[PDB]
């Protein structure tokens, strides 16, 4: 066992490896979009740097996950990062609907980690959750919120001008 | 009674303290539009921007009379803050023609003082309401004129895409 | 109902609308004892300014609310900001005694809020409660309580150049 | 007749007259309270710079009405400046209520002034008296209040150590 191990219960343990695996996964969920946007003949190039600083971002969540693995003396196991569910995301609107479910799904997965980190009272756990991933779900998934009304009430999917008007205006 | 009073009737103070009432309710309709446009459902960041600048500046004209209610030796009694009337405002059309009543409605209160204020013979009063009250009305009612006027060419609002537009390109 | 709620409760979102009305109306109790002091026979500004400074950060607090409310995905519903409950505040350390004592209410109100949110398991609503609001009252009291401690060591109220020396020496 | 008048009638420009000569005497008051704190047995260095502060500001307000006076095309007639009533000011907190009740007077008569605008409909002569001396006057009563309030309370005049200490930290 490891020297440095304290109070960090082999349930969190495996947890935050299939935590660190989702968000791998979430980050390729976004590269996946992120070119998608890309496409000529998509060709909405703000939907794409939306995405793939998304990506981005979500591989930090990831790293920092495997740092407070090895903070506390946990040992990281990777898994394979399956292929996002679609090749094809339709829309700006779809891809952004697609994306607020995600965000929705990583949280409930953080809720439970946190639900289980508080069972196993690990207060540094739960205070590393709240301080790095809690609120930039709830600030996620209040700006995909926010997109996700402004293109429907511009007229999306429907209307291509709704599309390229909010790549200008909000993701520029 | 006040060793600085000089001309400073009991009406005079009596109605300054209820104009004192109006702008703080003003202050709050206007943080109650506000955090509407806040909304996941509505969305609109500039329309939230204006009115709660709109809030602030109201707060001040609140406290600006109170500061007047002191200098001319009368005394301030403070009444409840009512709610405003909706809490829901529909739109970015509906929320600027209800602010552009109640502007409407506060530039007849100060009228009705400097009335009174005449009556009383009260030239340094009237001379206030005149420097820091009348004009900021007139401004704010031809602004929100304005901006009903172009809200409702734009086809607010049935036009989702006005109110976003409109947010863009004049409350940014 | 709302495309971003998540784990957010009704009760919740109920306690958050309550406290926001509390947060107002410490504001409105801050601002009467601010022109209190303003006045020909107290004059006191730097007793004013102190009480303004915090009519306006109460301010901010309750608007914070109201963004938590938005981002959660619950929904504002505003109330009467009832009246202070004193037009004389009779001294500079009654002031002090009563800001103390609203303090601690708001407080009360803040621990019985968060404590909510464990009930309901809503970690970042705890959370966002630790961060912003619990700390900052835990100050707010330290300070009050410093500040009455010295005004009574001093002689007030009784003595007119205690209250005058603290205003120029501990609120300048 | 002058070439300038227009709507300014003889009695208007007398008016003036008497409100220049009112000013200089005012200002004449306010030298003889200076140098009475200059005094070896006085000695209250800040009362005293105070007071010719107060001193040079009315021999201002004198010229700007002298000034008037050939802006409208009426012709100054100055009287003898009588001297103020006392040579011996008493103390501190007494020459404060003094000057309390001189800035009273003038204002006193600055009303009397812009009745007799107005009853001639002089709406420069109004206007004139309205920015440039009514809020001075409110102004300069209410700041003369809070000095005389704050003396009371230090113990003045009884309190030598009362004045002193206001001389240091409010009027230095
Ligand atoms: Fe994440
Ligand atoms: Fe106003
Ligand atoms: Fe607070
Ligand atoms: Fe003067």
């Amino acid at each position: 066992t490891s020297q440095v191990r304290q109070n960090y219960h082999q349930d969190s343990e495996a947890a935050i490896n299939r935590q660190i695996n989702l968000e791998l996964y979430a980050s390729y969920v976004y590269l996946s979009m992120s070119y998608y946007f890309d496409r000529d003949d998509v060709a909405l190039k703000n939907f794409a740097k939306y995405f793939l600083h998304q990506s981005h971002e979500e591989r930090e969540h990831a790293e920092k996950l495997m740092k407070l693995q090895n903070q506390r003396g946990g040992r990281i196991f990777l898994q394979d990062i399956k292929k996002p569910d679609c090749d094809d995301w339709e829309s700006g609107l779809n891809a952004m609907e697609c994306a607020l479910h995600l965000e929705k799904n990583v949280n409930q997965s953080l809720l439970e980690l946190h639900k289980l980190a508080t069972f196993k009272n690990d207060p540094h756990l739960c205070d590393f959750i709240e301080t790095h991933y809690l609120n930039e779900q709830v600030k996620a998934i209040k700006e995909l919120g926010d997109h996700v009304t402004n293109l429907r009430k511009m007229g999306a999917p429907e209307s291509g001008l709704a599309e390229y008007l909010f790549d200008k205006h909000t993701l520029g």
